[PDB]
């Protein structure tokens, strides 16, 4: 028994939901309070990496730790009893089949977990959340009903178990941090803030202030503490099991105690209470932190006052379905539309917590990477537009002038760090493509002539030496001759992190490995490996700049590029042509260039005709295409082809036919579907591979097939059990992308069973064993790992966006060209998307009464608010008309489908 | 109701163990098996900071975490039930009266968990040890007793939840480098061999395998497996309530199975069995560390047959008490006989654990430092002296030509590691020392060539003591010294002495004492480099000086030895020799000292002098007799209360540290201890001394506080005042420091006060009810009396010590042994007896003083001596006759005390 969706908003149920491990649940705001919540309210709550409000967990934690949020009543003639269930006596119930009944609900963004003791005649729900507001903090109310017949009389306890500082502390030093503690009471609760702090920062004076207080739902404060964890929970006991509770203790503080040198707890005593028949009394708890002591008094006003829970969780919930209306699916799969709407929270997750801080991420210190950069541009394109260009261009800083970049992203806007060396060959590759995304969506042209600075660290020729010249007093950007610094326009950055790969070939004339690729487990292959994977993408860009370059041209009739001289040697086919051919003059005329660059450019810039940079262009991709579809393209003996992706640190051809069976990688298959490098024969003939060799009938669409044991001339990730990570696990980024390339190409079917599949398997909870919402991955047992925060979520509102409904912008434009089958229309023959663009709420209805099949259909007419729309592969609307809309409301566009 | 002792050799019993928090017992053997065990049978288990068997605990995990050790029975009629009460259900009845019955018995050393289910009429009693063997292995015997009136239907299921790990990633990466798990069963259990390790050594391959192994007690293997963690508990199940065993499911997995990238646990089956009225069964498993895949054949025959366990636990119990029988007390207090017993094991601990891997040890990575290298020494003296010599000629290869030492310490004899990256702290005691380490080998021994031996000095970076980067070094000069031809510099173990000892002298800060550095002896007094000062350890370095000169004159009294070969530069800093500087100017003793400094960096010149020995004690005493009478009219201070003791301090600013202040009077033990010990401190001085500690730190709860509270944190003195008074170095009962205020009055003459510094620490830790540990002494004592940071504190080195050479009296003067006994009339026993068996000049003697008129010490002397049965001549006996002794035997040697004259 998986969850069920209740509503049209996304909201869902699960019972028995502590019948499941692992299970968490994200509850975060823009303020920074990051939280995790479990059916038992276990999970983790923290501002970051040095300020954790409760325990730092991983995934183990979740089942073996004992301290969870609790709430306690002890009910007369019963005793103890944990509202989530967290009791040592409840525990005990598992497995014997006399479990109490339960249940989560959560919609967006809250949760819920429900509870009854049958044995009593009491009930509990208990609701959390984080608001909203500007402070970080996270609210729990629980209500208690009375079931039965007869009056019960019941003592509440609230016990947040608190920890309130680094996670470097978590065992090393755990003792010694404790005796820094310093826990202040006052009429609502309990404050710690440790004197010192002790972590990899070094040992500093702290002022960080960790509270939980809380009230009665009429306002009423709590009656007394416990705010020392050991006499909390008594000499042998527990957090699950707690004498104070369990033997009925009187408080051990009231209001104006100070306690220095012990673990801390947020138990809170509330008055007992005789609860009628029929009738509930409820409790407020609110989790904080702040950078300093805590005005308590406000924050009780805020947050405990009767009726703020309420007003507040109102707040929240508005807010939320504010952000994800944005987006919205209509079609023949009710479930899948609902599924989607928690895909499309997933992106804004992705950012608000940093890529970490949730169980199962529990290396991540919320930092961005310079993939981040760009691919949390996606989502923001279509949800949120206002910031994307600045984020753009802000983002090209980094950039070194060897087209490699910085991979340590600082606090401020365009700020970069230098490292206290690896480079990802990749890295180059996706700017372009989330680029000329921007570009289509906006029809912002301009943003390819902005200026922008290059980044500059001791590491050069894409950190394959070190500079001799290089002191503190170069500073972080690139310098010119006359010590000014370097600008150059995007474009120009654009063009270097595309035409130094192209160089940048190995001993099969592929583009170098260097230190992994989008696969940060192939790092064992920097001297001798080759991603021809990211050939075929870098390949693509190429094509896809030319073609842009003459489409400036036509559109502006912009004749010029301005460039830096030194970059003139890298397009070789305005002046003396080299042989591309040879990988000795490729690899040359990159070393002439590096020492031309390197310390300084001379700040000289030369003026280059449009369309002879563009044919340069094309000529690189002409023969990077010809070069892979002749040499790379590999047979297995049994008579599936498709394309090699890799050669090792032995310069070894990675995939086909091997001892103990065929090796092949999707990675290898993506980019040359999705850029044009694989014909459209090649394609079906890879999706045929794909589908033979990748595709497990339990797990989906396997990332690579199985390579016995470690792969110490490849890659860590061979270290991996088969079917888990980057080693054969359903992989949903790469599997999203996969399916992208698919639906770009015509292959709708075939991309159409790929999406598919992911709803399928991450929605079968029997396996998966995870909330509404697409994981990292999907393993060898079919579970759903590493959930929420995955750039997958991007990928696949995007692809649904963009590829499948077929809403896109082309030079600002909107085109519409529906790939949807048969089998998506609703009821009454219609499947629709809701969706910004050109800062309008748009409605495209897509209505196919014929019932045609894809392939079948055309596009008979459109219409815009009741007036017929002209329409210039799918069909094309001037933005003017978008534009000349009104700014409120959502504004239907009527697409009729006939044979 | 605390822990009782049974029996005569230390073993203990306590009733109820589970109803005291945090508890826990050492199991180690010299292998490198290194364990802790509670009274539920957490803890951890582990060969080192990156090869944990068990998750890596601290104190908090011993009952937040449910992954405890464990073995289980479902009973029919009953259903899951763990034997040492760590399951949900048992830990249910906490607090509510109907608690099951259960103890800890241990020994040495050994655990006994013990427990009985009166509902179903079963007794359950489990024995740790950690063998004696060559093998990182720790073995666990369950026994099922049937205490009913009918049969019982058990199935037993043991379960050691596995980790198989670095430390590094208890939760950094704790998820994926559980995907590197590959498990392995087979005929007697399950083996798992990561197939990489991701730490902070990087990304390797690893061949390191943990295993769990069981057997049946006549040999019959189990009947299967659950080998992956989250498959034994169950979906939404725990280790404390796994549903493979509340449920009674068959198992997962037979031998020759392998699973990859889960989470694992040695889960072993065994077969259901009918136990008739009064009958037991047992099972014995077995937990290994090993450097590749386990030969598990040779474990099962080793380890697993039948009657292995009982031989290899009368093994372990023959050997430690071997160990444990090299020192013994017996007094009138037979119970603070037995608990020295304990204090004399933990020496041997601190060693086996590097300081590290107990549950509140939690920071330790399992080294050496500088000062655990001497320490180490003294607990050897008495125990084990034939490794001494060899160890001390060693350590000295770790002093710099600038009298600092290398602080990171290598693998083998000698080797010491440089830091070139990260600035490295140096602490000013660190030269203090290995000079009364090495005097008390001398005085044990007699083996005075000692001195001479040739030694080399540590080089790296660091030079100045570590207050410049030398621009001249590189990685082909080697970690030691040179001279001006590029040869390894040699000098003598006394010219490291005399460089140690002799550079803090011209050390000094604005307040003329030795600069404080990175901090002294108390490791939390770290935020004074630039102008803090040590008046604690300045009068310490200037007993050393007067010590060493008293040492140089008998060294010609004794041996006839006239020069001393000394390096030509040191000839600067024995200034008395040729141009004498003021000793009153600061900057003249910074300027030679820089003068010194620039002479020898980055090389010596090879060169040696050979100076007088008696000139050079001259130099030294003239050094000694300068600080005693700086000490003594600069920094002895007064409150206005009228007490009166010795500054410690100057903090970074400069001021005073101690002395009456805003909120209370500040003062700290340390800056009384060496003082008093040394004789900076003279006799009156002394008595005042010991009259401002009871005032300003001994507390009625706690006892001999090491400080006095400083209100709030200290920001230009230390890190320690971040810590809550009462804890750890903050005016916690610091063991350490507090035997060594003992050791100090002892050797003074004030045996009284002595003798009631020794009582309070031992009275504290046996009050179970405050300080809820076992028999030991702890690092400290806290504001609520509890005992903190068990068994490896260096306090039991010392109190050992202490207890032997001043309290009993029982000692080496230049080789030949001295007898002065300084116990107390209330140390005797019912017979009028107090005895000490010691190992001296290689041979066991039992020291028995006879007090038959019952005198009080001050009113007693030596009256006659008499060894094996016959009279012996004086109170110091010679060498010889201890030697012409047979080698085999405890051999008696009865002094007998009477009454004084007048
Ligand atoms: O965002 P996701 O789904 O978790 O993907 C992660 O792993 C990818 C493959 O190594 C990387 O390419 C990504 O950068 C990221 O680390
Ligand atoms: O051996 P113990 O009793 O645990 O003492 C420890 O703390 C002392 C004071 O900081 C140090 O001086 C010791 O070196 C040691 O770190
Ligand atoms: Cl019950
Ligand atoms: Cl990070
Ligand atoms: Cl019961
Ligand atoms: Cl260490």
């Amino acid at each position: 028994k998986g969850w069920k969706f209740q509503g049209e908003q996304g909201e869902f149920r699960l019972e028995q939901p502590e019948h499941n491990s692992y299970l968490y649940f994200p509850l975060v705001n823009e303020a920074g309070m990051m939280s995790a919540v479990t059916p038992n309210l276990h999970g983790e709550i923290t501002s970051g990496h040095n300020t954790f409000l409760m325990e730092p967990v991983s995934a183990e934690s979740l089942h073996n730790s004992k301290a969870s949020r609790n709430f306690w009543v002890f009910i007369e003639g019963y005793g103890a009893w944990s509202v989530s269930g967290n009791s040592a006596r409840q525990n005990a119930a598992r497995f014997t089949g006399e479990e109490e009944r339960s249940a989560v609900e959560a919609g967006f963004l809250w949760h819920a977990v429900t509870r009854e003791n049958e044995k009593a005649g009491l009930k509990a729900r208990t609701v959390s959340f984080v608001p909203v507001t500007d402070d970080k903090i996270e609210l729990m109310r629980v209500t208690l009903t009375n079931t039965g017949n007869a009056p019960l009389k019941l003592t509440p306890t609230a016990a947040i178990p608190l920890y309130g500082r680094s996670a470097d502390d978590l065992r090393d030093h755990r003792h010694v941090t404790s005796l820094l503690h310093r826990i202040f009471t006052s009429e609502y609760g309990i404050e710690v803030q440790p004197a010192l702090s002790f972590d990899e920062r070094g040992h500093r004076v702290n002022k960080v202030t960790y509270g939980v207080f809380g009230a009665e739902a009429g306002g009423t404060a709590p009656a007394g503490f416990f705010p020392v964890t050991e006499d909390f929970i008594g000499e042998g006991g527990a957090l699950d099991w707690p004498e104070a509770v369990v033997a009925n203790r009187e408080p051990d503080a009231q209001a104006g105690t100070a306690v220095e040198g012990y673990e801390a707890v947020g138990a809170l005593r509330f008055a007992p209470v005789e609860l009628a028949p029929g009738k509930s009394v409820s409790y407020v708890v609110a989790m904080v932190i702040s950078g300093d002591r805590i005005d308590v008094g406000r924050y009780a006003a805020d947050y405990l006052a009767a009726g703020r829970f309420d007003a507040l969780l109102e707040q929240n919930r508005a807010y939320w379905r504010d952000k994800l209306d944005t987006v919205r699916f209509s079609s023949g799969d009710g479930e899948q539309d609902l599924w989607m709407k928690w895909v499309t929270l997933q992106p804004i997750l992705r950012r608000l917590y940093g890529n970490s801080f949730l169980p199962y991420h529990d290396y991540g210190r919320g930092g961005r990477g310079w993939r981040d950069l760009w691919q949390d541009c996606l989502a923001l394109m279509v949800m949120e537009p206002a910031e994307v260009r600045h984020l753009l261009l802000n983002n090209y800083a980094g950039v070194r002038m060897d087209g490699s970049n910085a991979t340590i992203i600082g606090a401020g806007p365009g700020e970069f760090v230098a490292d206290r060396p690896r480079v990802w060959m990749d890295h180059g590759a996706w700017p372009l493509m989330t680029t000329l995304l921007y570009l289509h969506q906006s029809g912002d042209l301009d943003l390819l002539f902005q200026p922008q600075s290059y980044f500059r660290d001791v590491f050069v020729k894409r950190c394959r030496e070190r500079d001799a010249s290089w002191t503190p007093e170069q500073g972080n950007k690139l310098l010119t001759a006359d010590g000014q610094i370097y600008e150059g326009t995007i474009l120009e950055h654009i063009l270097l992190q595309n035409i130094v790969p192209f160089f940048n070939v190995g001993e099969h004339g592929n583009i170098k490995l260097e230190g992994a690729d989008w696969n940060d487990g192939l790092d064992l292959a920097p001297e001798r490996g080759e991603s021809v994977a990211f050939t075929a993408f870098y390949a693509s860009n190429l094509m896809e700049l030319s073609e842009l370059l003459l489409e400036l041209q036509k559109r502006t009739g912009k004749d010029s590029l301005d460039i830096a001289e030194e970059m003139a040697l890298l397009l070789d086919t305005l002046g003396k042509p080299i042989s591309y051919d040879s990988i000795q003059e490729k690899r040359s005329l990159l070393d002439r260039y590096y020492d031309a660059v390197t310390p300084r450019v001379s700040g000289k810039k030369l003026l280059l005709d449009i369309r002879k940079v563009a044919e340069d262009l094309k000529r690189k991709a002409d023969w990077a295409v010809a070069h892979l579809r002749g040499s790379e393209w590999i047979q297995s003996k049994e008579g599936y082809a498709w394309f090699n992706g890799y050669y090792n640190n032995d310069g070894e051809r990675v995939e086909g036919d091997h001892p103990d069976g065929v090796r092949m990688t999707l990675t290898g298959q993506v980019f040359a579907i999705m850029g044009g490098v694989a014909t459209d024969e090649q394609t079906e003939k890879i999706s045929q591979a794909v589908n033979r060799y990748l595709k497990d009938e339990r797990i989906g669409y396997r990332l690579n097939s199985r390579f016995g044991g470690i792969q110490q001339n490849l890659g860590r990730a061979f270290g991996f059990a088969f079917g888990h990570k980057e080693n054969g696990a359903m992989f949903s980024h790469m599997t999203v992308m996969y399916a992208n390339a698919l639906y770009k190409r015509g292959f709708v079917q075939e991309g159409f069973e790929v999406l598919d599949s992911i709803y399928r398997l991450s929605a079968d909870f029997e396996n998966s064993r995870i909330y509404p919402g697409v994981p990292e991955y999907i393993n060898e047992r079919g579970r759903g790992m590493y959930t929420y925060l995955t750039g997958s979520a991007s990928w696949l509102l995007l692809t649904q966006l963009t590829e499948v409904y077929g809403v896109k912008g082309r030079f600002g434009d909107l085109r519409l060209e529906p790939k949807l089958v048969q089998a998506q229309f609703d009821g009454s023959g219609e499947a629709a998307v809701e969706t910004l663009f050109a800062g309008r709420m748009l409605r495209v209805v897509y209505r196919n009464p014929q019932a045609a099949e894809h392939g079948q259909y055309r596009v008979d007419s459109v219409s815009l608010n009741g007036q017929s729309v002209d329409c210039q592969a799918g069909c094309l609307i001037g933005r003017s008309l978008i534009e000349a809309l009104p700014a409120d409301g959502v504004h239907e566009l009527i697409v009729t489908l006939g044979r």
